[PDB]
């Protein structure tokens, strides 16, 4: 089937889904391929073409180091890119319900991967199920990542930082100009992303540029105010230089460092990236977003406090076990291959892995708030506690704190705490309800009968409906199959719905005790040293 | 007199009314005659004409089976079409006050007849009285009905469903483009309809298409949420196919079934219509509205709950005896020709007629809530109770429930309970204040002195004034002839005005006990079986 | 309860449900609460397939056999509705399904829902009311694991028996201590907080919101609308099926 866009005609394909039809346009270019001179620059606009683009393959993932800790292990490879890596990677997918609606609501997916990795083309981001089941147009884009997407040399026009964010933004502009031709409704666009894809979404709530480019926003396990999310102006300078040194790019004429790196291979850049930071963590974001003065026009960490953002409804949530995923990538005593029971000495071995540049009081205080058990019996004591440290600290408390500061200014916020564990989950039980493992449900994967427990097909169906109802109508309610209605998260009561296969309840003040610590006591201990 | 419309000049006539003058344009085409290829398709736009249309006859009623249960009986023939049946029937009438106003408020009539029947041209829908008495422009249209108006083959472009609704919609667009030429005010249009004409109006409150095509809405004895009102996507599929089989239209190439039926006679279609459903009821709506994804963009039954509809004032009401009308068309023991006293065995004989696909608990529960009398004396016990079952269930509870869920979202809702019985009524006393017998009063029929009790001339004059004041000003008050003012129906108190010839009172919570049953206990009993 | 309280005209002057409906009761504070598994204790004393000596993993038919036991004079359709509400299995998996179904049927109907209804009707007249959900299995419990947090077995803790450093785990001695402090505080001060050992404060059960406090060795949350679905069934729907029954 053919569709006429502002750049030229495009040819898509017709997938068979649930005894009916969806129409897919995979890998549509939306920007000029950021090659050679353009590398590091903001995405340039795209020249028209008088033929037809064959939007029938998935396109290239952007350049990134691939995870190699567990080769052949699905648990980690289901996250690895499944298309040729290439600097020529600025493409987007569109999935339309059949028959062409009408004036359809648009869902836009922004993938995560701590700004270092990710790709639109993953199987768990397959938009076909959503389009067909809920008659929505789903859209996802590739945007640059790592130094190629986030190299900052402050103010300097040929290395401004936030390139990857601009990529998302331009893709959003594409949908604003072109989606009507597809039957979609530019005045209803919900942005949705996960982890660093959620920090991204949250940043678009701040970005004067993005402001008129979407209606609403969904924020799965991530927000700009999370500790990993935003690079300071001068951490970024330091990093860009350290790279220059690691590759033989040191100079004086500052533009030349950028002429220097423009001429290296993606690979001389890639291998060195991991080494530009003094001491790492498994969550180290070497090239993420910076306050660039163009995209972000001022520290986000302030715009929030003073109410400067798009005022609209938001859906935000986290997972029961955000922190476990990380423990197998640095923390002594941990292996995906046994019950990972750990010793107190090892817990502290662990604390230095996750908080390397922190005081002795910092750690001993973390230690104290997390390790006074009612019955110091359960051999899993420490193992569970290192996970909650990593979780609460980097994901839960930031997310809840974001939802507070934002809903403070009059808008509707709904919050979820997702806590069912996939029957299919390739990691072991101790790891629980890991980071990034609700995406399957959101994208409606357990809907595909030929796979999942029947319970999970109910659970995906709910989340799917709830999501679409939020996109369409600004309300993540599921009205038919007798549910319990989802209360709006206000600053006093602080209500959030729990998601699982066997009892959704309304609960208040998630992580009360633990966010206090992370939100006031701990940062105070940090003021004392550094 | 001549008027220039966007399609061409039109010639109307001048009726003599109440010692003054009204100007009438009967049977104006507003769509392309849905013939041959167009049958089943949405109404096509209409080519200009350079002569003059002679809008001086009533036009054709659309094809429908006529009621033949009581030939010669006025009570049923006053409802039967009074113009040649024809597939060429998309016409509208306009009645203008003389002399040509000005910037007049517009009332639009949508006739009922459980989507199977009806016609604009009935004597009880004569708009001349209203136009003259209240200086309003009245407008009514013919729209397709039965399978010809509501054949659904989901998404399939040449049999989309809701054709008859689109007919109404296009007629509404006509008024938006043309009414100013007549002296009417497109920024004040009240929609008003009865029964299935009220379900229609309620559907236009949901329909993105209709949204900017009227100001306000009046809903007499009907709403989409009534049990008869809306066909499920797959009841509709099943029905369309069963028809195909009943006529020798079975196929595989699905479009061909539609090419097949396109080539049959209205009559091979008509006689079979009654037979496409497994078991009937006297209220069976074989081809009604469906969730089509184009007109209705999602289950209405949800759009309501989530507040997605035109936010405006509404007038809604029912009649003291909505249910009696139906009892003479299936229910054992019932005849318009004696006091129809019935036995308990027969009451249950009756319950299976009106609830055929329901459990044994379903019926025995209905039985229980309706048949515990204070004094099981009155021989009319069961007779009255089968009427209220049919009434409360299909008309009263749905209507009240609609008024709740809608007014929940901030708009003004007024509710009436009309309860005077026409002195002229051709059916017998036991039947009481039947379904569809307030229309006479609304259209101002007892105003025509030469006929009705003087009391009824007062009663019509009130309702007439109240209606116009709602259309013009959004307030169904009657300020002069010392009335009692009509309170707004809010969700707490739930006030409604009673209409009759000898005491209008403000009362609360109509049918409290009975709607509880129909609204929670009963549907719960239904969850247990099916 | 073959020989119990009646309206004698002397101790109870009128029907208790009336007195409660119309607010004829001593206006004061109360502390109410129930145990996670009230019902189970009674399934060993009559219900087919139940023993304190095994798995007790029962089949559908012994579920219905069991219903006949606990609802002797309840209509054909009456029982069937209790069946539908509690056997709503998303996945037909757990071999332990109907076992817990029956547990809950007996608990919700005889203990939890009447307790909850009680607190509402009482709070409605504007006295403080405190509701708890005791959800901790004593390690000492002689009864089998499946019987859970049984009827009667919160008393050990209220009377301070886990305080005896000679027996109970150390956590049970913490939980017992709090409960003991909460209990004494309430009695002294009409307010069952544990203000020291940094508790989570225990809010009033207001007629609207329906807050309650969970009591355990572990996750001590404040929660809302306990057994909300189950008690709608027992509160309004089931009493409307009894009105047909006879
Ligand atoms: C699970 O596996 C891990 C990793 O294989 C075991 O952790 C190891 O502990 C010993 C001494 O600390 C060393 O042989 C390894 O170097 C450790 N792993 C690393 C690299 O940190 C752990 O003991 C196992 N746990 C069990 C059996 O529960
Ligand atoms: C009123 O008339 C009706 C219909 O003519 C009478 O109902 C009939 O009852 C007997 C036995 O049930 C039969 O002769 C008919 O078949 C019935 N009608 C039908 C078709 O259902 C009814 O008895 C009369 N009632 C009175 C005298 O009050
Ligand atoms: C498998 C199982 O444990 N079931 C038995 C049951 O058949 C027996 O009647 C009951 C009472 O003695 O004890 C137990
Ligand atoms: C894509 O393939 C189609 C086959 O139908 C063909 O028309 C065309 O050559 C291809 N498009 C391009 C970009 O050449
Ligand atoms: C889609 O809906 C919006 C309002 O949400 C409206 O303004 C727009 O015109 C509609 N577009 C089409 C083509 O239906
Ligand atoms: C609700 O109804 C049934 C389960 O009874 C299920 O098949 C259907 O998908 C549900 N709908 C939603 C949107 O959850
Ligand atoms: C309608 O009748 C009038 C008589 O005044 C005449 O002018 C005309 O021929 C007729 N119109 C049409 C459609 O021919
Ligand atoms: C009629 O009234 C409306 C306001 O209700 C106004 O905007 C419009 O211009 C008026 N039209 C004429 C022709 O008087
Ligand atoms: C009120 O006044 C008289 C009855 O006294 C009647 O003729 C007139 O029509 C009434 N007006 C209305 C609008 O009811």
């Amino acid at each position: 089937i053919i569709i006429a866009t502002k750049n030229g005609k495009v040819r898509g394909m017709q997938l068979t889904v649930f005894g009916g039809t969806v129409t897919a346009f995979l890998g549509i270019p939306y920007a000029q391929p950021p090659l050679g001179r353009l590398r590091f620059k903001k995405p340039q606009s795209l020249t028209k073409w008088s033929d037809i683009w064959n939007a029938t393959k998935y396109a290239n993932s952007c350049c990134q180091n691939i995870d190699q800790s567990f080769p052949g292990f699905h648990g980690s490879e289901m996250w690895n890119p499944n298309t040729d890596l290439s600097e020529d990677c600025l493409y987007l997918n569109v999935w339309i319900p059949a028959p062409k609606p009408k004036n359809a609501t648009v869902l836009i997916w922004i993938y995560g991967g701590g700004f270092q990795t990710g790709t639109s083309s993953l199987h768990v981001y397959d938009g076909k199920f959503l389009a067909r089941v809920e008659r929505v147009i789903v859209v996802s884009m590739n945007y640059r990542v790592g130094a190629l997407g986030f190299l900052a040399l402050p103010g300097n026009p040929e290395a401004p930082g936030n390139m990857g964010l601009f990529d998302q933004q331009l893709a959003l502009q594409w949908v604003q100009k072109n989606i009507a031709a597809f039957g979609g409704n530019p005045k209803s666009v919900t942005l949705f992303g996960e982890s660093a894809g959620a920090a991204s979404v949250s940043l678009h709530l701040l970005s004067p540029g993005s402001h008129s480019l979407f209606t609403r926003a969904i924020l799965q396990s991530g927000s700009f105010n999370a500790p990993w999310a935003v690079t300071s102006l001068y951490e970024a300078r330091n990093r860009t230089l350290n790279l220059a040194k690691l590759t033989g790019c040191s100079r004086e004429n500052e533009t030349e460092i950028i002429k220097c790196l423009r001429n290296k291979d993606p690979q001389e850049i890639l291998l060195n990236e991991a080494f530009v930071v003094p001491y790492g963590t498994p969550l180290s974001v070497n090239f993420g977003p910076t306050v660039d003065g163009d995209f972000l026009t001022d520290m986000p960490d302030i715009l929030l406090e003073l109410g400067q953002f798009k005022k609209t409804q938001i859906l935000v949530g986290v997972n029961k076990d955000e922190g476990t995923a990380f423990l197998v990538y640095g923390a002594p005593g941990f292996s995906k291959d046994n019950n990972s029971i750990i010793t107190r000495k090892e817990f502290q071995e662990g604390l230095k892995i996750f908080f390397p540049g922190v005081s002795e009081f910092g750690k001993e205080s973390i230690l104290f708030h997390y390790t006074d058990w009612v019955d110091d019996q359960r051999p899993e004591n420490y193992r569970e506690a290192l996970g909650d440290v990593v979780g609460d600290y980097n994901f839960i408390c930031p997310a809840l704190e974001f939802t507070k500061k934002f809903s403070e200014w009059g808008n509707n916020a709904f919050f979820y705490y997702f806590e069912h564990r996939s029957s299919k989950l390739p990691w072991p039980e101790w790891m629980g309800v890991m980071h990034g493992y609700e995406i399957e449900f959101v994208f409606g994967l357990p809907l595909e009968r030929r796979d999942y427990t029947k319970a999970e097909e109910i659970l995906s169906r709910s989340i799917v409906k709830r999501w679409a109802n939020f996109a369409k109508y600004g309300n993540p309610q599921e009205t038919q199959n007798q549910s319990t209605s989802w209360p709006v998260f206000k600053s006093t009561e602080q209500k959030y719905l729990t998601l699982n296969t066997e009892s959704t309840r309304i609960m208040t003040k998630l992580r009360a005790q633990q966010c206090r610590f992370w939100t006031s006591f701990f940062p105070k201990v940090l003021e004392m040293t550094g």
